[PDB]
C-alpha cells in the first residue's frame, strides 16, 4: 500500500538512497555546530580574541569543504535515483497497459490513460527527487540543534522539545488529507484530457458541424472542478505551516519565560541561555524548510494510486503468456459449436443464440444476412478477442482456450470492416504484418493487392507519409493497403470483413483473381453484402436471429428459396521572458499585492530575531534593581507570543493569495490554449509535428510546467529574498565594513547561476521536443488497440516507446550532476564568506574600529540566511523549464489562422436558392504540393437537382466536398454559391446550411440522442424531431428494441455499433438540419437492401426544394441521379442526363456493361 512507488528499486538505487541520506545528515549537521563558539564568545564577553576567533575561522573553513562535498553527494545521488525509478515506472506502466484485454478497453475509458503518462508520472518525479534529501537535511539540522542544546542546557531544551510530537502529528494529518485531495484533482484533469483527445481526434466533423463552442464548454467544466479542488488543497497546505509556526513561537515564548528565572534560581548563566536559544531556534526555520518537501511527497503518494492500480491488474486472455499449447502441422479446420455470446458493454442483450459451423481446408465460407446478426461478432470471436459464454470454438479439434494466444493470432490474417493505419510510411504499414519481411515480399504483396500503381505514382514511392489513422490516403487506397498488410502475413486462416466495398469493379476483379490463385492452401471466411463476390464461394450460409439457418451451394440455396434467394431476387522559435504571463495575470493584482506585503513581513523577521536577542542580552547586563528583570524581561515574554499570533495570520495569507492566484491563472492558461487550436485551420492539423498525442501531451505539459514555478513556490522565493535583504540591511546599519566582504562573493554565485541556467535552458528545449514524440506513440497505440492486438504488434510498440524515452533519461541523469555541483558551490562559498567575515571582525575589534558586542550581532543576523540561500538556489530548474513553457504558450495563443471560424466579418444573405458553380478550379494539397489532384474542373448545380460524381478511385470526388466546406482554398479558379464567392461569404453561416456525410463516419462517446441532436447546433433539438429523423433513416426500430432506447452510449469513434448501424445514425444526424444542400459521400456503402430502399425513398420524397450531390459506386443509386459527372485526372469529361450519357458509350457505359449477369 504505502511506499508502493519504490517497488522498482535495484541494489544500486537503494545504495544511492542510503548514501544520499547519510550525506544529507552530514550536511544538515553543519549549521547547529557553529552556534557553540557563538555562545562561548557571548558568555566570555560578559589577547584572547585574536587567539579564539582565528581558530573559530579555521573550524568554519573546514566545515566549508565538508559541506562542499556533502551537498553534492546528497543532491546528485537522490536525483539519479529519482530519474531511474521514473524511467522504470513509465516503461512498466506502458507494458501493463499493453497487457489488458479488449473487454477491459470496452468497459473503461482509455481517454484518461494518455494524460496519466504525462502529468501523473511527472508529479511523482517531484516527490521522490531531491526533496527527500532536503527534508532529511532539515531533520538533521533540527536534531543537531536540539542535541547541542542538550549538551549546553538541561531543562530549557527539554521544555522546547515538549511540543514536537504534536507538530509531527499535525504534519502527518495534513499530508494525509491533501494526498487524498490530489487523487480527485488528478481524476478531474484526466477527464478534461479525455474530452480534449476525443475532440481533437475527430476535428473534421466538429469543424463541419460547427460544434466548437459546445466542446469548449464541456472541456471547461472539468477545469472549473479542478480549480475548485486546488483552492481547498492550497488552503489546507497553508494551514499546515501556519499552525506549526504559531506553535513554535508559543513554545519559544514559554521557554523564555522559564529561562528568565536564571536571576532568581541562579542555576544557569546568561551565556548558556543564549546558546540554547540561538541553537534551538535554527530548528524553528528547519521546520519551514521541511514542510514543502512533505507537501510534494504527499502529492506523489496520492498520484501513484491509479498508476499502481492499473499495473496491479491481471488479464484473463493474456497475450504475453507463454504457458499455452501449440501444434506444428496445423491443418485448416474451423469448428463452431453451440456458441452463445454477449458483449461485455451490453450483457443483457444476446447476439449469438447458438450457432454451429464446420469449415475444411481449402474451403471458402460466405456469411449472408441483414445488419446486426453478428457476422463481425463471430469473426472477432475467432481471434479469441472475447470468450463465448457457452459452447466452444476449436481449430483442428483442439479447443481455442487451450492453445497459445500469440501463436493462434499469428496464423490468422484479418481484414476488418474499417481499416486503421498508423502514422508511419507506407512501407512500415505493410511491414507491420510480419516483422521480418524483405522488400521483395512487400512488392509481391502490393502487386497482388493491386496497390502497385498509385504507390509508384507518388513521390517518395514507398516512403510516402500517411496521416493519422490513414487520413492522408484515399478511401480505396487505404483498403488496398490493409489487404496487402493482411496478405504479407501469409496466413493459414484468412478472415475478410467486407474488404470489397471501396474498390471499384476492376480493382475488385484483380484482387479476387489474385486471391483465388492461392485459395487451395488457405482456409477462408468472407463477409459481404454484395452477391456477385459470393457467387464463386465454395459454401454460402445465412444468419438469422444470430443462428445459422441455411447451408449448401449456390444452386441448392436458390432451390431452397430461402434468405439467400430473397436477397438475390431483391438485388436482381521566439524566446519569451514569461513576464508576459505575469502581465496576463494582471487581473488578480490585489492577491499579488497582499502576498508580497505579507511575505516581506514574515521573511524579514528571522534576522530581526538577532536584534531581539541582542536586546535581551543587554537587559540582563543592567546595573541595579533585579525586580525590573522580572518586569522588563516579562515584556519580551509577550513579544514572542505576539509574533506567533501574527505568524499564523501571515504564513497563511502569504501562501493563500499566491496559491489561489496560481489556480485562477492555470485554468485561464488552458481555457485559452484549447480555444486556440480549436480555431486553427484544417491544414494545421495535417502537419506531422501536430498529432493527437502531441497536442494532448502539450496541453497538460505546458500548464503543469508553468504552474510548477508560478504557484506557491514563488512565495518562499519572495520570503527568502526578503530575508536576505533584511539581513544585509541589518548588517549595514549596526555593523559596517563587513557588508562589502559579504558582497564580495555575489559575482561568483551570479556566474554559477548564469551558467547553470544556460545549460538547463539548453537541455529543456531538447527534452520537450522529444516528450511529444514519446506521447504520440502511446496515443497511437492506445487509440488503435484492436488493430494492434489483431496484428500482435504489442512488442514493437513497447520497443518504440522505450526508444523514445531514451533522450529524456540521459538529460535527467545529466541534470543531477549539474544541479548537485551548482548547489554545492553556492552552499560552500557562503560558509567561506562566514569564515572570512569572522576573521575580519576579529581584526576590526582588535584595532578598536568597532566593538565586539555589535559584530556579534552582525554575525548572528547574517548566519540566519544560509537556509534562505539554499532555497533560492533550489529554484533553478523550475524557472529554467517554465521559461520555454511560457514562450510556447504565448506562441500558440497569439497565432491566428487564415480561415477564421470565430470571425464575424462576411456577407450573410437573408435568402439563398442553392446554385453551386465550380469554375476552372485547380487545387493542390498542402502536405503534397507537387501532386495535382484537381486540374481545372468545372461543375454546375441548380436547385432541385441531383448530381452523381463518378470516376476511378483517387480522381478527386471527395476533394470537391472538402472544398465546398472551406477546409482548404483553391490555388486558382472560382467557387460560387448563389453567384457569390464563398471567400466573401461568412464561414460559419456557410457551414450552418449544408450538411455532409463523410466517407467514414465518426461518432462520439455519448448517447445516441445527443449524437443525432449534434447535427443542428445553436438550437435545442426536440425529441420529436430526433425520432422523426431516426424513422427517416430506418434505425428507429433497432433503437427502440435496444434497452435504454436513446441513452445507450456509443463507444469511442462509434465502435459499440456495426458499420451499417452507425452509418444510418450518421445519415440521421445529417438529416436533422433539413439542409438546403446535402453532400452524400458513399452514404449507402454498407447498408442492407431494405434500409437502402427506405433511405432512398425518404431522400427522393423531399428531393424537391433542396440540392443534393452524391458520390457513389453502386449504379442503382446513380440511376436516379438527375445528372452525372465523370472524372478523368481531375478534369470533368462527361456531363449530362442519364439518357444522354447512356447514348454516349463512354466510361459510364463500361461500368454499366460489367454489372450484367
Ligand atoms: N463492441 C461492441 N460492444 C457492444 N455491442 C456491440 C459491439 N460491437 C457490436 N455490437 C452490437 O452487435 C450488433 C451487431 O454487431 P455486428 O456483429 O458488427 O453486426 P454486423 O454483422 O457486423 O453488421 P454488418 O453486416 O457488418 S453491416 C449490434 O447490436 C451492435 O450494437
Ligand atoms: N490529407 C491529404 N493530403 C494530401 N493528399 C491527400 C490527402 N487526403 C487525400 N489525399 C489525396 O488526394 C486524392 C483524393 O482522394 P481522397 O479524397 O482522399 O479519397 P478518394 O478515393 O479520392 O475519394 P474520392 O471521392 O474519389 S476524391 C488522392 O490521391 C489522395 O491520395
Ligand atoms: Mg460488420
Ligand atoms: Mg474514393
Amino acid at each position: 500500500s504505502v511506499f508502493s512507488m519504490f517497488r522498482y528499486s535495484n541494489w544500486l538505487d537503494k545504495l544511492y538512497m542510503v548514501v544520499g541520506t547519510l550525506a544529507a545528515i552530514i550536511h544538515g549537521a553543519g549549521l547547529p555546530l557553529m552556534m557553540l563558539v557563538f555562545g562561548e564568545m557571548t558568555d566570555i564577553f560578559a589577547m584572547n580574541l585574536e587567539e579564539d576567533m582565528t581558530r573559530y575561522a579555521y573550524y568554519y573553513s573546514g566545515i566549508g569543504a565538508g559541506v562542499l562535498v556533502a551537498a553534492y553527494i546528497q543532491v546528485s545521488f537522490w536525483c539519479l535515483a529519482a530519474g531511474r525509478q521514473i524511467h522504470k515506472i513509465r516503461k512498466q506502466f506502458f507494458h501493463a497497459i499493453m497487457r489488458q484485454e479488449i473487454g477491459w478497453f470496452d468497459v473503461h475509458d482509455v481517454g484518461e490513460l494518455n494524460t496519466r503518462l504525462t502529468d501523473d508520472v511527472s508529479k511523482i518525479n517531484e516527490g521522490i527527487g531531491d526533496k527527500i534529501g532536503m527534508f532529511f537535511q532539515s531533520m538533521a539540522t533540527f536534531f543537531t540543534g536540539f542535541i547541542v542544546g542538550f549538551t549546553r542546557g538541561w531543562k530549557l531544551t527539554l521544555v522546547i522539545l515538549a511540543i514536537s510530537p504534536v507538530l509531527g502529528l499535525s504534519a502527518a494529518v495534513w499530508a494525509k488529507i491533501l494526498s487524498s485531495f490530489t487523487d480527485k484533482e488528478l481524476l478531474a484533469y484526466a477527464k478534461a484530457g479525455a474530452v480534449a483527445e476525443e475532440v481533437l481526434a475527430a476535428i473534421r466533423t466538429v469543424i463541419a458541424f460547427g460544434g466548437q463552442k459546445k466542446e469548449l464548454e464541456r472541456y471547461n467544466k472539468n477545469l472549473e472542478e479542478a480549480k475548485r479542488i486546488g483552492i481547498k488543497k492550497a488552503i489546507t497546505a497553508n494551514i499546515s505551516i501556519g499552525a506549526a509556526f504559531l506553535l513554535i513561537y508559543a513554545s519559544y515564548a514559554l521557554a523564555f519565560w522559564y529561562g528568565t528565572t536564571l536571576v532568581l534560581s541562579g542555576e544557569y548563566s546568561i551565556g548558556q541561555v543564549l546558546t540554547v536559544f540561538f541553537s534551538v531556534l535554527i530548528g524553528a526555520f528547519s521546520v519551514g524548510q521541511a514542510s514543502p518537501s512533505i507537501e510534494a511527497f504527499a502529492n506523489a503518494r496520492g498520484a501513484a494510486y491509479e498508476i499502481f492500480k492499473i499495473i496491479d491488474n491481471k488479464p484473463s486472455i493474456d497475450s504475453y503468456s507463454k504457458s499455452g499449447h501449440k501444434p506444428d502441422n496445423i491443418k485448416g479446420n474451423l469448428e463452431f459449436r453451440n456458441v452463445h455470446f454477449s458483449y461485455p458493454s451490453r450483457k443483457e442483450v444476446k447476439i449469438l443464440k447458438g450457432l454451429n459451423l464446420k469449415v475444411q481446408s481449402g474451403q471458402t465460407v460466405a456469411l449472408v444476412g441483414n445488419s446486426g446478426c453478428g457476422k463481425s461478432t463471430t469473426v472477432q470471436l475467432m481471434q479469441r478477442l472475447y470468450d463465448p459464454t457457452e459452447g466452444m470454438v476449436s481449430v483442428d479439434g483442439q479447443d481455442i482456450r487451450t492453445i497459445n494466444v500469440r501463436f493462434l493470432r499469428e496464423i490468422i490474417g484479418v481484414v476488418s470492416q474499417e481499416p486503421v493505419l498508423f502514422a508511419t510510411t507506407i512501407a512500415e504499414n505493410i511491414r507491420y504484418g510480419r516483422e521480418n519481411v524483405t522488400m521483395d515480399e512487400i512488392e509481391k504483396a502490393v502487386k497482388e493487392a493491386n496497390a502497385y500503381d498509385f504507390i509508384m505514382k507518388l513521390p517518395h514511392k514507398f516512403d510516402t507519409l500517411v496521416g493519422e489513422r490513414g487520413a492522408q490516403l484515399s478511401g480505396g487506397q487505404k483498403q488496398r493497403i490493409a489487404i496487402a498488410r493482411a496478405l504479407v502475413r501469409n496466413p493459414k486462416i484468412l478472415l475478410l470483413d467486407e474488404a470489397t466495398s471501396a474498390l471499384d469493379t476492376e480493382s475488385e476483379a484483380v484482387v479476387q483473381v489474385a486471391l483465388d490463385k492461392a485459395r487451395k492452401g488457405r482456409t477462408t471466411i468472407v463477409i459481404a453484402h454484395r452477391l456477385s463476390t459470393v457467387r464463386n464461394a465454395d459454401v454460402i450460409a445465412g444468419f438469422d436471429d444470430g443462428v445459422i439457418v441455411e447451408k449448401g451451394n449456390h444452386d441448392e440455396l436458390m432451390k431452397e428459396k430461402g434468405i439467400y434467394f430473397k436477397l438475390v431476387t431483391m438485388q436482381t522559435i521566439p524566446p519569451v521572458s514569461f513576464w508576459r504571463i505575469m502581465k496576463l495575470n494582471l487581473t488578480e493584482w490585489p492577491y499579488f499585492v497582499v502576498g508580497v506585503f505579507c511575505a516581506i513581513i514574515n521573511g524579514g523577521l528571522q534576522p530581526a530575531f538577532a536584534i531581539i536577542f541582542s536586546k535581551i542580552i543587554g537587559v540582563f547586563t543592567r546595573i541595579d534593581d533585579p525586580e525590573t528583570k522580572r518586569q522588563n524581561s516579562n515584556l519580551f515574554s509577550l513579544l514572542f507570543l505576539a509574533l506567533g499570533i501574527i505568524s499564523f495570520i501571515t504564513f497563511f495569507l502569504q501562501g493563500f493569495t499566491f496559491g489561489k492566484a496560481g489556480e485562477i491563472l492555470t485554468k485561464r492558461l488552458r481555457y485559452m490554449v484549447f480555444r486556440s487550436m480549436l480555431r486553427q485551420d484544417v491544414s494545421w492539423f495535417d502537419d506531422p509535428k501536430n498529432t493527437t498525442g502531441a497536442l494532448t501531451t502539450r496541453l497538460a505539459n505546458d500548464a503543469a510546467q508553468v504552474k510548477g514555478a508560478i504557484g506557491s513556490r514563488l512565495a518562499v522565493i519572495t520570503q527568502n529574498i526578503a530575508n536576505l535583504g533584511t539581513g544585509i540591511i541589518i548588517s549595514f546599519i549596526y555593523g559596517w565594513q563587513l557588508t562589502l566582504l559579504l558582497l564580495a562573493i555575489v559575482p561568483i554565485i551570479a556566474i554559477a547561476g548564469v551558467v547553470e541556467m544556460k545549460m538547463l535552458s539548453g537541455q529543456a528545449l531538447k527534452d520537450k521536443k522529444e516528450l511529444e514524440g514519446s506521447g504520440k506513440i502511446a496515443t497511437e497505440a492506445i487509440e488503435n488497440f484492436r488493430t494492434v492486438v489483431s496484428l500482435t504488434q504489442e512488442q514493437k510498440f513497447e520497443h518504440m516507446y522505450a526508444q523514445s524515452l531514451q533522450v529524456p533519461y540521459r538529460n535527467s541523469l545529466r541534470k543531477a550532476h549539474i544541479f548537485g555541483i551548482t548547489f554545492s558551490f553556492t552552499q560552500a562559498m557562503m560558509y567561506f564568506s562566514y569564515a572570512g567575515c569572522f576573521r575580519f571582525g576579529a581584526y576590526l575589534v582588535a584595532h578598536k574600529l568597532m566593538s565586539f558586542e555589535d559584530v556579534l550581532l552582525v554575525f548572528s543576523a547574517v548566519v540566519f540566511g544560509a537556509m534562505a540561500v539554499g532555497q533560492v538556489s533550489s529554484f533553478a530548474p523550475d524557472y529554467a523549464k517554465a521559461k520555454i513553457s511560457a514562450a510556447h504558450i504565448i506562441m500558440i495563443i497569439e497565432k491566428t489562422p487564415l480561415i477564421d471560424s470565430y470571425s464575424t466579418e462576411g456577407l450573410m444573405p437573408n435568402t439563398l436558392e442553392g446554385n453551386v458553380t465550380f469554375g476552372e478550379v485547380v487545387f493542390n494539397y498542402p502536405t503534397r504540393p507537387d501532386i495535382p489532384v484537381l486540374q481545372g474542373l468545372s461543375l454546375e448545380v441548380k436547385k432541385g437537382q441531383t448530381l452523381a460524381l463518378v470516376g476511378s478511385s483517387g480522381c478527386g470526388k471527395s476533394t470537391v466536398v472538402q472544398l465546398l466546406e472551406r477546409f482548404y482554398d483553391p490555388l486558382a479558379g472560382k467557387v460560387l454559391l448563389d453567384g457569390k464567392e464563398i471567400k466573401r461569404l461568412n464561414v460559419q453561416w456557410l457551414r450552418a446550411h449544408l450538411g455532409i456525410v463523410s466517407q467514414e463516419p465518426i461518432l462520439f462517446d455519448c448517447s445516441i440522442a445527443e449524437n443525432i441532436a449534434y447535427g443542428d447546433n445553436s438550437r435545442v433539438v426536440s425529441q420529436e424531431e430526433i425520432v422523426r429523423a431516426a424513422k427517416e433513416a430506418n434505425i428507429h426500430a433497432f433503437i427502440e428494441s435496444l434497452p435504454n432506447k436513446y441513452s445507450t452510449k456509443v463507444g469511442d469513434k462509434g465502435t459499440q455499433l456495426s458499420g451499417g448501424q452507425k452509418q444510418r445514425i450518421a445519415i440521421a444526424r445529417a438529416l436533422v438540419r433539413q439542409p438546403h444542400i446535402l453532400l452524400l459521400d458513399e452514404a449507402t456503402s454498407a447498408l442492407d437492401t431494405e434500409s437502402e430502399k427506405v433511405v432512398q425513398e425518404a431522400l427522393d420524397k423531399a428531393r424537391e426544394g433542396r440540392t443534393c450531390i452524391v458520390i457513389a459506386h453502386r449504379l442503382s443509386t446513380i440511376q436516379n441521379a438527375d445528372l452525372i459527372v465523370v472524372f478523368q485526372n481531375g478534369r470533368v469529361k462527361e456531363h449530362g442526363t442519364h439518357q444522354q450519357l447512356l447514348a454516349q458509350k463512354g466510361i459510364y457505359f463500361s461500368m454499366v456493361s460489367v454489372q450484367a449477369g
